[PDB]
């Protein structure tokens, strides 16, 4: 048994994108043309050195990498790549960007520099901030590469959580005003501020559905809602996130799949007197439940025993009823009512 994972695809493609400032609308980013979105030049703009491009995704996916591609503009000097696990609230940064290693601590924090030690470490790289390439500049943030977990992902919850997301945001804080226009720019001269802005011509986010290792394909069940995907769950899981077992399969607790075992849901046993059940840890630890083979190696509890039956596996007769010796536990007549005197 091993984990199953649906293919990666471009989360960008069918997402909602927005820009705090814009005048080349935002869409040009996520579409596939050579067109592009472009912020208002520092010229008639004071705080237009701080913009925010935002992508909203349907559900919550696992993001493998965010790739930005700049057009008529050099990469920015200071920006923040942020995600969201809410659908637009408690943001969190993924990585920080700065030209001067000192700028990091000055603008972000003292600790924002230590190398990656723990799967959910943030960081403040420089590399992607050297104005040098001032045209078609590409940045590739890989949320997985490096991290200690990438090795044995399956057993690294921190990473798995670090990579989830609902919204992804590009927070630009300061243009990469380099060369020697500093004085002009600082002074606010319309010969330097009219050649400084932001230009994205493509935002490509590689990610995939979340299925806890119980599915290798997830499509859209409804043609009318082409972007809401649902896992084609396996391992007897259910939920379209495969986060729960299916009716009838609760002998064991639910688990995501690891490299070692599929961890598929086991079927509880109700001697043909029930349609559903639930897992009770106490019962399992107490060894008081029959599995399919009739051994007490589980924790399944039948709900609504039918046929005047009752018990963890509906193996007994409700008090007041008696078991027909001429009948087997599965008979819909196992238990007969009290006879006349
Ligand atoms: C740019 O995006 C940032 C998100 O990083 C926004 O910052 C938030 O601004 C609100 C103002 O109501 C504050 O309450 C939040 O605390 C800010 N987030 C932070 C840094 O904690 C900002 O509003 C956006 N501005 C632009 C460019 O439109
Ligand atoms: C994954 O983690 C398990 C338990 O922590 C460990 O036995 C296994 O060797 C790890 N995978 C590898 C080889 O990195």
């Amino acid at each position: 048994g091993f984990s199953l994972h649906p293919p990666y695809f471009n989360l960008a493609e069918g997402a909602r994108i927005t820009a705090s400032a814009t005048c080349h609308p935002v869409s040009n980013a996520i579409d596939g043309t050579e067109r592009w979105w472009q912020s208002p030049p520092l010229s008639r703009g004071l705080e237009y050195n701080e913009v925010n491009v935002t992508l909203d995704l349907g559900q919550v996916f696992h993001v493998a990498y965010v790739l930005i591609k700049f057009a008529n503009s050099p990469r920015p000097d200071l920006w923040v790549l942020e995600r969201s696990t809410d659908f637009g609230h408690t943001y969190q940064p993924w990585q920080f960007f700065a030209s001067s290693k000192r700028d990091c601590l000055e603008r972000f924090g003292p600790r924002t520099l230590e190398r990656i030690t723990q799967d959910d470490d943030v960081i403040c790289t420089t590399e992607y901030s050297r104005i040098v390439p001032l045209e078609n500049g590409e940045i590739v943030v890989s949320l997985v590469n490096g991290r200690p977990g990438a090795l044995n992902f399956s057993y690294s919850p921190l990473l798995r959580d670090f990579t989830k997301a609902t919204n992804i945001r590009l927070r630009f804080l300061r243009t990469n005003t380099l060369l020697g226009h500093l004085m002009g720019k600082a002074l606010r001269d319309p010969t330097v501020t009219r050649r400084y802005y932001y230009s994205i011509k493509d935002i490509s986010i590689g990610g995939r559905c979340v299925c806890h290792g119980h599915a290798d394909v997830c499509d859209a069940k409804d043609p009318l809602d082409p972007f809401r995907l649902q896992c084609a769950c396996q391992h007897n899981t259910c939920g379209g996130s495969c986060d729960r077992c299916c009716p009838g399969f609760n002998q064991q607790p639910w688990k995501p799949a690891t490299t070692d075992s599929a961890n598929e849901c086991q079927s509880c046993n109700c001697h043909g007197h029930a349609y559903d059940c639930y897992y009770d840890p106490e019962v399992d630890r107490r060894e008081a439940s029959q599995n399919q083979d009739n051994v007490y190696q589980g924790g399944g509890v039948c709900l609504d025993c039918q046929h005047h039956t009752t018990g963890i596996n509906c193996e007994r007769c409700l008090p007041g009823f008696f078991r027909a010796p001429d009948q087997p536990l599965d008979s819909p007549h196992v238990c007969r009512p009290a006879a006349a005197h």
